[PDB]
């Protein structure tokens, strides 16, 4: 039924920023702009939030990408009861990223699973495709990279 993805994989098989993936990257939304307002805080107490940072940062993200992720809560607690989803990385404040990453506009998430059990992970960003993030990347070892359209993007002219 469900098949992982292998290390390095994406899903679906084209750049992140096509428009089948997840679309152009719109610009980097910071807390000082105008763009803030479109980032809301995703609360649910299914999800395991790192904030290295301790900003809150990691919980800031588009609708979108909140209802991938909340989808993608509940899968993970299904395919291993007690586990839950984990957040390592969402919108980046600091530039820790390349250039025009959508981690920058609260549309990417780097994830694992809260026992942090790596074996889980190529399971995980398969979960993370049936959950409808737009674009799921075996990225590295310790996370799975997750991405979503703007809504520009989902209902484009
Ligand atoms: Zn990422």
């Amino acid at each position: 039924k469900l098949t992982p993805l292998a290390y390095k994989q994406f899903i679906p098989n084209v750049a992140e920023k096509t428009l089948g993936a997840s679309g152009r990257y719109e610009g980097k939304i910071t807390r000082n702009s105008e763009r803030f307002k479109e980032l809301t805080p995703n609360y649910n107490p299914d999800i395991i939030f790192k904030d290295e940072e301790n900003t809150g940062a990691d919980r800031l993200m588009t609708q979108r990408c909140k209802d991938k992720l909340n989808a993608l809560a509940i899968s993970v607690m299904n395919q291993w009861p007690g586990v839950k989803l984990r957040v390592t990385e969402g919108w980046d404040e600091d530039g820790h990223h390349s250039e025009e990453s959508l981690h920058y506009e609260g549309r990417a998430v780097d994830i694992t699973t809260s026992d942090r059990d790596r074996s889980k992970y190529g399971m995980l960003a398969r979960l993370a495709v049936e959950a409808g993030f737009d674009w799921v990347y075996y990225e590295s070892k310790a996370h799975i990279h997750c991405s979503v359209k703007a809504e520009n993007s989902v209902a484009a002219k």
